[PDB]
């Protein structure tokens, strides 16, 4: 059942290194690829970038005339001569810390100004921001890859070449997020235009739905400013809709130019996220990728892990990220695209003792394959660096091509994947516990996020309480996530849009962290879990509205609930623990018909219930709950045991984490200690304890043999 | 020429422990004090919480009538059975994650509507935060210290008492920074109009000011919103001028009725502005002290240290704040009045290694005393906590007084404290470096935070482009001091206010980190700095505007500078180092008449200078850089080597930290490795390894 790469039919871990040829001196080239193949890594990774080709417009340099660092032709004939694969990435935008994000100096000088990204005034946002369809933009990028796609087609493993994978531009949107000004440009409102008449057909349509009263669809501008009604966020919920159609319609227009050439490799893209060493935005940007996975199941998205350090602060980020991912793209393998080695920014250190740990944590927390992000160190030329004049530090390889510290760290890991790849890429964890993904949580990136400069959604104006980005940051992503991790609860994470109900029906219990909001298929879907047989918990509200705020009562009249939202102290007890800090002074009470009360109110009212619903379970609390205190983990233990999940070992330190890993062949106990501690414990497997010592901010892992 | 606390008339580190009675079973009081003092320390802390001992309203119980737990007169009579000393800290607020932060429930219930903090359309902003100047507030704080206030005059330790300190309040202004909401009840704004009317005389002087068109003082309303005038910025400035008075008023009113009970004991403050580790917004709460500094020499403020782990990511943080509280509050020691013992949150973990490691870098940082806080871990009692059951984790002591990892750590880092006391105590560190705090730019909580999600203050609306928090955060405290730090120089700051000329002769550089704006009284000051002798490095900007934003020209005139301000590439060449990313695409292009030019834009326009005038020496860079690149150290270095400015030692792996502190006869190396690395390295003015985020200490006679 496990997804994986393959080589010539067996289990292949994909190991690749970043090598950015054009940062590097031509002469070191040869040393650079020999030493990333002799750490076992079986591919290489570089940008192709567009400013560095393109010297001036029309004037293409690929064979070193003008620069031997342009002999891309070279670099790749190396990679072949040196047994490793290669991952290209031409664009049009690499970031990369490159001038311009890659564009050339030319194109943003000649450009005109309906060309740019434009906030509602109709001003430039950034001098290197262009609007992604903008004519003029794609017909430049077309010139590009008319020059670029019929090297990387020549060179393809079909054609006995080395290159077998190529990324599709760079993060699409990551600027969009890094401003949260959104891009008012009239190809971008007039697309938009013609997507709401699409959905809603006749202005009658849409007016009964938003609650507004226009004449016609000319009336219909783009929302933009704070959100103070209902029909402000509804305007608001389609823009994020059609942003996920824009950037499919991006990414379509690229593939489909790309297919042109006769490349028949593997399409990849890049998930952005992490900023300051923790991931918990990062859901909101794969969210924006959502009609890209409906439409292309032949693009690969991997993750760019960004951790800093390796410590209890972020060791849920990475897990999360990754079964987050699983739920979004469960045909294919779960990849970091860009995996953190050396870092980006000089006074942000990067450890080589910490990232081992993440590593072999990353093995833990299920990835399949990874790019070191960046193997080699890079000099940039001709002035090409954003920041500085280095390309990273702390690197496996200084720019010179001398071994630094990660280089035996990276050996270290890699020898045990080569030796163990076969088993470990068919190992599974058993997860008992499902936890919901209810994407239009999510949808908040032009009105509500940590980089967005104006915050323009305040729920408490529409007569809401429970904000959407509070639930999935800190009551889902920082809380029940990060619980179960520090628990060592395995648990998986499921799409709940088209979700087949075959596939919760494995699992004891279903986890859903709702808004007072959630469509009615969703609520269908739930409602039918619980009938046919499900275990569901659910918290910390009934939702009784759909996605555009209007009624909609299916679950609660499926479970037969009946509430009334009240103010009390943020205190409440719950399965017999007292002082539970609940997020809210508002709380569902439930009246008590035909279920057991659980949780109370100080004035003790009902907050929380159990019930038997058809041939299912029904677990209720009406207040929030994140990991903020020792009452929330007791809690979160609890609810597990209601349907007696064990752990899969006894292990006498409960701040040691672990994860188990088996197939028939083989099982994989981790142990992983973010903490700055030298641990000794004791452990044993739940159904003559052995001893073991890890120093901190370390990791051990035992093979037993059946 | 130190300051340090005095014991028996010889140097004395004041080591406490606080202990919170209140959330400790009384029948294991004396387990606790015995062991906090069996590891070194001398003085214990404590909260007197008003909502614990005023049950109801004028019934009090210090004796343990009601709940034994209620028996403040036992536990100050153990503190002096187990030989602690004893720091009181009776409010009126708290705060300590107890229940209204530490006012009584009946208080809250009783206190008219006019009592209450308000906003700027009259209601109430929180039902337990009260206005610090409402008569009836004050009357009923007046009742409590007539209760608590003749308990802790009898056991001062003039009357063989225990009791040596006490803190008055907590935090104060600390509700206005977490919100960013002023206080708009009518009492409070009358005092503003009064403060204003005080200022200006006229209404004629303040429209002069301001540029506004009042007819009367009767037209002044308090500001609020977004700034979006240069009138608006102006009137927000004398706003926050105005509360830095009203807490000297508040702070002024409890003093003088303590004192009014023959307590003659050492009085306290504590400043809190750490937030997930790292300290670059305390800066701007210090600078909310600065009228009950300049008031109350008398009053000691100790800072909050919560760094929550210990690495390169906030090494920074704990040097640069005891810097500060010394430029601000240059007569007393600097102390931590709260030295993170423990985590407050079970989530965010605290390691005895990562502290241990804190607690002797804030030695080698300059810190004289500290309040482990908390030593011991407390039991909220009948639900009195804000959050959960437990008050802190990690602790050296748990609530029943079992030893934790943490307990060992304190009583070694205790011993060598004890050992090294009356030396450590007198030594300093050579600085020849001197960095101006210009606290006008730091007076910004109710228009521009880290904790304030929606910022008023957009300075690109006023026709301006160096905003004075990015500058204070990312060009001065993650900048400059952090590089300083980082290269291993000795820096000391200096307040800019009413600063002495004849102190900043003793430098061999004066480091001036400067918005567009600056009084005439700082420009004339910096002025005859230089042409005295003085070396000055200026930058991003020469001001040209005073804090009203009126012009004003003196340094620009009396150094000869003109310049236009024009867009260009973010990066720049200076010194001969190419490609330093600077923060803003404006730059300052300088004449270069009499000047030698040293920064090129990427058009090679001139955006540095370096001139002569009288005796001194003058460094201007028309551009922003902190440290986010290897270019922006090298750039630090070659500033500080333009005056021969040496390191004190060769130390031969550069991610080493060190700090050298001498006196006549003795020296002390503290190498600091805030890296997970294992290091070996050798020193000279000799081979040495240290483990992943740990120390060492080297002696030397001389
Ligand atoms: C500009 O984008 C870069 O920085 C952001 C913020 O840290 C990351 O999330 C992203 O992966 C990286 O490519
Ligand atoms: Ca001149």
């Amino acid at each position: 059942s496990e997804k994986y790469f393959v080589k010539n039919g067996q289990p292949h871990f994909l190991i690749s290194g970043e090598v950015h040829y054009f940062r590097i001196n031509p002469k070191l080239w040869r040393n650079h690829l020999q030493l990333l193949k002799q750490t076992g890594a079986d591919t290489v990774s570089t940008y192709i970038p567009w400013d560095w080709h393109e010297i001036e417009e029309d004037d293409f340099d690929f064979e070193g005339k003008t620069h031997p660092a342009r002999n891309l032709i070279r670099f790749i004939k190396l990679c072949k001569e040196e047994n490793l694969d290669l991952i290209v990435k031409p664009g049009p935008y690499i970031l990369a810390e490159y001038e311009n994000q890659g564009l050339p100096s030319w194109l943003l000088k000649k450009l005109s100004k309906n060309a740019f990204a434009l906030d509602e005034n109709g001003n430039v946002i950034s001098p290197d921001l262009v609007s992604y369809l903008s004519d003029e933009f794609l017909e430049y990028t077309f010139k590009w890859y008319d020059k670029v796609m019929p090297i990387i087609s020549k060179h393809q493993k079909e054609h006995y070449g080395p290159i077998t994978m190529m990324q599709l531009c760079n993060e699409i949107g990551v600027f969009q997020w890094l401003s949260g000004k959104s891009d008012y440009n009239p190809k971008v409102i007039n697309l938009y235009k013609e997507f709401i008449i699409q959905r809603y057909k006749t202005i009658e349509k849409l007016n009964s739905v938003y609650s507004t009263n226009y004449n016609s669809f000319d009336d219909l501008k783009a929302p933009s400013g704070k959100i103070k009604l209902r029909s402000d966020y509804c305007a608001y919920f389609d823009f994020h809709l059609f942003f996920r159609e824009y950037y499919n319609k991006y990414i379509s227009i690229l593939k489909n130019k790309i297919r042109s050439f006769g490349i028949n490799i593997k399409l990849t893209h890049n998930i952005p996220g992490w900023i300051y060493g923790n991931a918990s935005e990062l859901p909101m940007l794969i969210s924006t990728y959502s009609e890209i996975m409906k439409n292309h199941p032949d693009i690969i998205f991997g993750l760019d892990h960004i951790p800093e350090f390796v410590s209890f602060r972020n060791a849920h980020s990475d897990l999360a990220c990754n079964k987050i991912l699983e739920a979004m793209q469960p045909e294919a393998p779960v990849w970091a695209a860009e995996f953190q080695a050396g870092t980006r920014e000089h006074h942000v250190k990067a450890y080589a003792k910490d990232l081992e740990t993440f590593y072999i944590a990353s093995l833990a927390h299920g990835i399949k394959g990874f790019n070191y992000y960046m193997f080699s160190q890079g000099i940039n030329p001709e002035g090409k660096g954003f920041y500085g004049k280095t390309f990273y530090f702390q690197t496996a390889l200084d720019a010179a091509s001398n071994k630094l510290a990660l280089y035996d760290s990276i050996k270290k890991v890699n020898r045990f994947i080569r030796k163990e790849q076969k088993d470990l890429l068919r190992t599974n964890v058993n997860s008992e516990i499902c936890v919901g993904f209810y994407k239009p949580y999510f949808f908040t990136e032009l009105i509500s996020s940590q980089l967005l400069k104006e915050k323009k959604l305040n729920v408490e104006e529409l007569g809401l309480y429970i904000d959407p980005r509070f639930l999935r940051e800190e009551i889902l992503f920082n809380g029940l996530l990060r619980g179960l991790q520090t628990l060592n609860y395995n648990y998986d994470v499921v799409d709940l849009e088209n979700c087949d109900l075959k596939s919760l029906t494995a699992y004891k219990q279903l986890w859903i962290t709702s808004a007072e909001f959630m469509d009615a298929e969703t609520q269908n879907l739930l409602s039918e879990f619980v009938l046919n047989g499900g275990n569901l918990i659910l918290y910390p509200a009934v939702p009784t509205l759909d996605n555009y705020l209007n009624r909609c009562e299916i679950l609660k009249n499926n479970f037969g609930i009946e509430f009334i939202t009240k103010d009390s102290s943020h205190k409440v007890s719950a399965f017999g623990i007292e002082d539970v800090f609940t997020a809210f002074s508002k709380k569902q009470i439930y009246n008590d018909t035909n279920s057991k009360p659980i949780a109370f109110t100080q004035e003790n009212e009902i907050c929380g219930i159990r019930k038997k619903i058809g041939k299912g379970e029904l677990t209720i609390l009406g207040f929030a709950f994140g990991y903020t205190s020792d009452e929330h983990l007791e809690l979160i233990d609890k609810l597990v045991k209601l349907n007696k999940i064990k752990r899969e070992l006894f292990v006498s330190d409960k701040d040691i984490q672990f994860v188990v890993r088996e197939n028939n062949k083989s099982r994989y106990i981790f142990f992983l200690n973010y903490h700055n501690e030298r641990k000794t414990f004791n452990y044993r497997k739940s159904s003559k304890s052995e001893e073991i010592s890890i120093a901190p901010f370390s990791y051990k892992v035992i093979k037993e043999n059946k």
